[PDB]
């Protein structure tokens, strides 16, 4: 069973691609080349490219959620789970796993416009992701550390606002500063939001 | 000269169509066929696809600026014309004049991993827009209608994270409450950044 070996190795490979090409740059012949593998020896992990496509997704956010999430599971919920989950997820954006950044969010506009089955499984990631993050702001609330009337939503869309803006700012500019501003953004989001 | 209306044509249907599918989804023969035209034809507007694709880009950049920032002008810089600016941006995000959305913001994730000669023309105009914030921003500073010790580029990056966010969830999720959390996030942005 290297086969599990194997299976890594081709969605290792795609997340890779992925990251700077787009997830529809993924093809089972490309990664056949890319790994110098037969497509029959791919095509055996994954019977077509959107299956291939979803698992590579899958395979990047399992491995950021290990690198965010499973650290900050050592801080109890609210407030302090909450700020060591938003420090992992701006060190992640700022040292990626991937040559072109996270995934996760690249494949969120790539996939916007293209109703199907891949959209799909961006829309069950970002979903998830979104809730790890209103649970401890909403838990926060419950436990009193924010304020009763505090809005968790609005906290959240400027959390997640950060973030979006952090991995263009990378991206695009290379500009190391935006880590700095995602920090204060995140904290000034638990502020009034 | 009916060419410029042709021309018009072209780049019409070509922002149409990369606003769901990607810049790198328009070719001179993808034109071609859609407006059934000869790819001669749409040769003769614009030689190569790269050359296609700025031309769009820029086409959707100036439609999106005497939408957004020319309607501003008729207020004054600083805080006045900002607000303006940020309303009809907010506005042209919830209501966008192409299917997919906001070009300019699918460009950024599409390109950022694609160094070459669109990328550059994408970094160039989102440093056009960054900028027409920022002289507001800094004349609001200077004007005196924000503090002495304003922080300039983190209100900035909040207010462009603001509208990255309201582009995924509008695309995305559909998601019309956004607009509203973009709205506030703009205004807590103006209040200690
Ligand atoms: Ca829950
Ligand atoms: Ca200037």
């Amino acid at each position: 069973a290297e086969a599990q070996a194997t299976r890594g190795r081709i969605l290792g490979r795609a997340a890779e691609i992925a990251s700077e090409e787009g997830l529809d740059g993924i093809t089972i012949g490309r990664l056949a080349e890319e790994l110098e593998m037969s497509k029959s020896g791919v095509h055996k992990h994954f019977g077509t490219k959107e299956t291939l496509q979803i698992s590579t997704l899958d395979k990047a956010f399992v491995d950021f959620w290990h690198r965010v999430v499973e650290p900050a599971l050592a801080e109890p919920p609210g407030l302090r789970r909450l700020r060591a989950v938003c420090a992992n997820s701006v060190g992640y954006l700022e040292e990626p796993l991937l040559p072109g950044g996270c995934l996760l969010t690249a494949a969120l506009s790539e996939y916007d416009g293209r109703p199907g089955r891949v959209r799909d499984a961006v829309a069950e990631v970002w979903s998830r992701w979104r809730e790890q993050l209103r649970a401890d702001l909403t838990a926060a609330v419950d436990k009193g550390e924010l304020p009763a009337g505090f809005d968790v939503e609005q906290a959240l869309f400027e959390i997640v606002a950060a973030g979006l803006a952090l991995n263009a700012a990378m991206q695009l500019q290379h500009d190391r500063t935006a880590a700095d501003r995602a920090r204060r953004a995140i904290e000034r989001a638990l502020a009034q939001s």
